[PDB]
């Protein structure tokens, strides 16, 4: 239902989202490699010709998709070309009014994009685009400070000396000194592509874009990877075809110098950038505070489940076993319960495989790799799978491996007992007391049956407990 066209100096992108919601699904995403800024200074005719044809396609797609809103933004970089104002008028005649973003508006959108995907972010956001580097301090749910620098990807080759430029620029930014030893949240296409390169180079058994973590030493090592490889093979094998390898080398150099000068403790990818920041700021303010993992997992069980979303009564029912879970884990148990019906159409013996890829390889935010592994292994267990551990890179502690097995067995007992109509679990309680796992019925006694209690035996076994069924 909504579209954003993001015009930069090094590429243009259309993204269509299913609705304006807390965590919307991407229906369509197309990046164009026209480089409006390369000829600064004047934008060259052939760039303009490429851009107007592509933008006209973006307009036409918006018409046939019947979008409820299409927003077009451009950077000040493009506007301030000698002929920038003329190009903006040529775009308007397509039917696309261009909203030119100041440095302030650009940095605020990129920073709230990271806060949308990572609500607890506390660090510096770096948006490396074609024409600018935006640096944004985020803390406490807010953008706190911001600077816009002329260090886009196109500008890096002209300098790269790179250390001295950053050193000089950084001296004038007085808030960097209070922001040391914090994460560096990377957004923009070049740095997201560099993280995909790192995943490939490292063979990291969970290739998650969102919240992928890199040491501050990785960028310097990636420069050497690019130099030590055939550029064509590297791009294709790492799934970053369309990236310009020379630009990626420049991006890595900049990342190394910026990270060192900011004293970044970790480099963290955000799947949400400027475009998702615009959406977040378009929300009602109270909607912004909703948890985007649980929002997105709720929507998935609504659209995929047999009886829409029944995970709420399931989470309520199973959580009396899990009251002592660490504070951060309750929302992960909840997200697993919301997704507990999402592989029902698969043949029984492959549902564990499916649900695991949905969790590990879905576009979830508000979650790190360890959390994906926890939810994914709980849900694999819920669908009668063993736990590979090598697909999850042995990330999990033994305590949390036991915890995931217990979550998964409780989920599947609840799902099998209720048939998936989890409202009926409102008349039941499942408890761990005195070395017993006790399924209590205060009502819906007819659900008990006999065979389904094999799931209770399994759960009891994972607790080293006596299976008990009690009617109250
Ligand atoms: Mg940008
Ligand atoms: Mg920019």
């Amino acid at each position: 239902s909504i579209g954003i066209i993001d015009i930069g100096s090094n590429s243009i992108r259309l993204v269509v989202y299913d609705q304006l919601s807390r965590a919307p699904r991407i229906l369509f995403n197309e990046k164009i490699s026209a480089q409006l800024g390369r000829n600064i200074g004047r934008i060259d005719e052939k760039a303009i010709e490429l851009a107007i044809s592509e933008l006209t396609r973006f307009w036409k797609l918006a018409q046939i998709m019947e979008l409820s809103s299409l927003r077009t933004v451009a950077t000040a970089a493009v506007r301030d070309a000698k002929n920038g104002a003329f190009l903006l008028g040529e775009i308007a005649k397509i039917g696309l009014e261009v909203e030119v973003l100041s440095g302030e508006e650009e940095g605020y959108a990129s920073g709230y994009g990271v806060l949308s995907a990572i609500p607890d972010a506390d660090g510096i956001v770096g948006d490396l685009g074609g024409g600018s580097l935006e640096l944004i301090r985020v803390s406490k749910g807010r953008v706190k400070d911001r600077v816009s620098l002329p260090l886009g990807v196109l500008r890096i080759a002209d300098i790269r000396a790179l250390d001295n430029f950053i050193s000089e620029a950084f001296k004038k930014i007085d808030w960097l000194a209070d922001a040391r030893d914090l994460p560096f949240y990377m957004v923009g296409g070049a740095w997201r592509s560099l993280a995909k390169l790192d995943m490939h180079v490292r063979h990291y058994p969970i290739p998650v874009l969102h919240n992928y973590i890199m040491s501050p030493d990785r960028p310097s090592k990636l420069i050497r990877v690019i130099q030590r490889n055939n550029p064509k093979k590297l791009k294709n094998k790492a799934n970053i075809s369309t990236s310009r390898v020379e630009q990626l080398s420049d991006a890595a150099a900049l990342l190394a110098v910026v990270s060192r000068h900011l004293h970044s403790r970790a480099l963290v990818t955000s799947a949400y950038g400027l475009r998702e920041g615009l959406l977040y700021l378009s929300l009602d303010k109270a909607t912004r505070k909703l948890d985007p993992l649980l929002w997105s997992a709720n929507q998935r069980g609504e659209t995929a489940g047999r009886f829409y979303q029944q995970g709420e009564a399931l989470y309520d029912w199973m959580s009396t076993l899990f009251a002592q879970d660490p504070p951060a884990y309750h929302r992960l148990r909840h997200a697993a319960c919301l997704l507990a019906d999402s592989a029902w159409q698969a043949n029984p013996d492959f549902r564990a495989e499916q649900i695991l890829s949905i969790i590990l390889h879905g576009r979830w935010v508000g979650l790190d790799a360890y959390g994906r592994a926890l939810i994914g292994q709980a849900l694999a267990v819920s669908y009668d799978g063993a736990m590979d551990k090598k697909i999850t890179n042995n990330l999990l502690s033994e305590a949390d491996t036991i915890r995931a097995v217990r979550w998964g067995k409780a989920i599947r007992l609840g799902m099998r007992l209720s048939g998936g109509v989890t409202t009926s679990l409102k008349k039941s309680t499942i408890l761990y007391r005195n070395n017993k796992i006790i399924l209590q019925f205060s009502g819906n006694y007819k659900l008990k049956g006999e065979t389904v209690l094999r799931r209770l035996r399994s759960l009891a076994s994972s607790f080293e407990a006596s299976e008990v069924v009690e009617f109250l």
